[PDB]
């Protein structure tokens, strides 16, 4: 934000100071130089301009603005592409040319491409009316809410007031094991209150939650280092006790080959120098070895800051969404399988997952908001069939489906495929899904329990099992979706996709992977997977 000052008699620069120090209590954006010192010959390259001018000699700027002036008024002043501005004018109404200055200003910049910020204002000789208020708007027009350089805070949600980094302070209502007492994992049904505050989501959107790392891991973590936990370190310019910054500030529950290699280099570390410089290495250790493990494996002494600057800051965890709001309203439903594991005999657990299901009592606060995904949707037409394919958490959206197309009572069939190690266990929402069948919702259901007999079962399986009959549905224009492990599933689902449409199609693979893509392009093929 760059104030320039024209003055004679020393107002216009009382009020681009009065300006100046508001901009300075606000944003970081503030200086002001006079037109008189002002290089104007690099202006384009102003993306905050804000001008207080004053008006001499019948509509003559200010002596110190002449040069200036005739510089913009040149046959040889700057076009402007990135430059806001705003200007405010001083003056005598008696006069002929009543701010002919201010004016000239704001004509000529706007005249060279420059974006502008608020709509030009005079005064008269009673100045601090006009200009008190006027510098207020000034302040809310250049923070935020029109920004360049200093504190933007910008997101991309529908038109709401939420967003990632602006989110919603919701709270958790449900919080339920559906996994049964003999399953290897832990996976939790959630149910959020959205409150009042209107927030919308589709099926197929996702959930953006924001957490805290467990107090515990803080607290251990802290201690292997030899530190207290209220050491001073600066996050984002302010000054936090460690604790407080490593629970709410930065990921301490993913190590990566960086981390490894700067701490180890950091320590010089017999254990970890012999990794440096070596990627997989670096990679595989990060991958089996939790921070906090790391730390205890390699004892060192680092200061505060030493640590916060190996950490990188901490982000929000997405989950597809489960529910429908044309069912549940003012709430949202997600599907949190508990990353949940031990390093000799140490418990470990994911930061968010762990967060939700561990770390929020009921009513607890919860900070959220909605990714949207438009490339993961049902189909418009309420007869088209619907194939969903969502084996473990991937069941998610599709739950969120079913509510939607029960509650609008589509017609169109729908084809379900899921897999899980157990069915007495693992079959997550299965009273549902039986309602659903039931009902007539759920056309069809074939299920994959891996672990139930000598040889592996999943859904790839039972999609060529299912082979013809896909075919047949794949020619009655059905959508067919995939969600949930990208690395192993995704990939088999697609090749025994590939297989069902190169045998009962009677294609070669090349044909059957265009065909696939010719469904991608029609929106007909879509996935979400992570
Ligand atoms: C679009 C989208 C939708 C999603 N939908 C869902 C959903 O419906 N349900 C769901 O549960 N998740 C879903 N996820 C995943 C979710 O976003 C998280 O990544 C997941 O919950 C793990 O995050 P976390 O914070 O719990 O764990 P993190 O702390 O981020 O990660 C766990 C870490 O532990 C490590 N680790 C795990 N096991 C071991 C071990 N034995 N030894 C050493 N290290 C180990 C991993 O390497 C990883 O570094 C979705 C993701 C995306 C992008
Ligand atoms: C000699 C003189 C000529 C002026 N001519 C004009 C004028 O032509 N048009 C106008 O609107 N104001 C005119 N003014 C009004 C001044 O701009 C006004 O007093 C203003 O507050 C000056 O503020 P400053 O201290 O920043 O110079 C004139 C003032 C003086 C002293």
């Amino acid at each position: 934000i760059t104030i320039i000052s024209a003055s004679q008699t020393g107002n216009a620069r009382r009020v681009a100071e009065a300006l100046r120090d508001d901009l300075l209590a606000a944003k970081l954006n503030v200086k002001l130089v006079n037109a008189g010192d002002y290089k104007f010959k690099q202006i384009a390259s102003e993306k905050l301009l804000i001008v207080v001018t004053s008006t001499q000699g019948e509509g003559e700027p200010p002596e110190e603005a002449v040069a200036l002036h005739k510089f913009l008024f040149s046959k040889k002043a700057p076009k402007l592409e990135n430059t806001a501005f705003a200007v405010f004018s001083l003056g005598d109404s008696s006069y002929e040319f009543f701010c002919q200055s201010g004016k000239d200003f704001d004509s000529k910049l706007a005249e060279l491409g420059g974006e502008r910020l608020l709509d030009r204002v005079d005064a008269d000789v009673e100045y601090q009316a006009a200009a008190s208020e006027w510098r207020a708007r000034v302040v809310d027009a250049l923070k935020s809410r029109a920004p360049v350089v200093a504190t933007g805070a910008v997101n991309e949600i529908h038109t709401s007031p939420y967003s990632k980094d602006a989110p919603l302070v919701a709270s958790l209502s449900v919080n339920q094991k559906i996994t049964g007492r003999n399953s290897e994992k832990d996976v939790r049904h959630i149910e959020i209150d959205l409150g009042d505050s209107g927030l919308r989501y589709q099926p197929g959107d996702a959930l953006g939650v924001w957490y805290q790392n467990d107090p515990a891991l803080v607290k251990e973590l802290v201690e292997l280092l030899w530190l207290k936990g209220d050491e001073p370190v600066t996050v984002e310019g302010k000054t936090l006790p460690l604790n407080e910054a490593l629970q709410w500030h930065f990921e301490l529950t993913v190590n990566t080959a960086n981390i490894v290699e700067n701490y180890a280099t950091l320590t010089r570390s017999e254990t970890l120098l012999p990794l440096v410089g070596d990627k997989a290495k670096l990679q595989h250790y990060a991958a089996t070895t939790p921070i906090v493990d790391m730390v205890r494996f390699s004892p060192a002494q680092l200061d505060a800051e030493a640590l916060i600057n190996l950490l990188r800051p901490l982000t929000p965890r997405l989950y597809s969404i489960a529910s429908s709001q044309a069912e549940v309203e003012n709430e949202v439903h997600v599907t949190v399988g508990v990353v949940r594991y031990d390093v000799e005999g140490r418990a470990r657990a994911g930061g968010a997952s762990s967060f939700l299901a561990d770390r929020v009592e009921e009513e607890g606060e919860v900070r959220v908001f909605i990714e949207h995904n438009d490339n993961f949707r049902l189909p418009a037409n309420p007869e088209t069939p619907v194939i969903m394919i969502g084996p473990g958490t991937g069941i998610a959206p599709f739950r969120a489906f079913m509510q939607q197309r029960a509650a609008d009572e589509a017609p169109g069939k729908n084809w379900l495929f899921f897999g899980n190690p157990h069915f007495t266990e693992d079959f997550l929402y299965q009273v549902e899904w039986q309602r659903y069948v039931k009902e007539g919702v759920l056309t069809r259901i074939d299920l994959a329990w891996s672990r139930d007999q000598k040889e592996k079962v999943y859904v790839q399986d039972k999609l060529r099992e299912q082979g013809a009959e896909l075919w047949r549905w794949i020619n009655d224009g059905a959508h067919i979706y995939v969600c949930g492990d990208a690395n192993r599933m995704a990939k088999d689902v697609e090749q025994a996709l590939l297989e069902v449409i190169a045998e009962f199609g009677g294609m070669d693979t090349e044909a059957a992977d265009e065909f696939l893509s010719e469904l991608r392009v029609e929106r007909r093929y879509q996935r979400d997977v992570y």
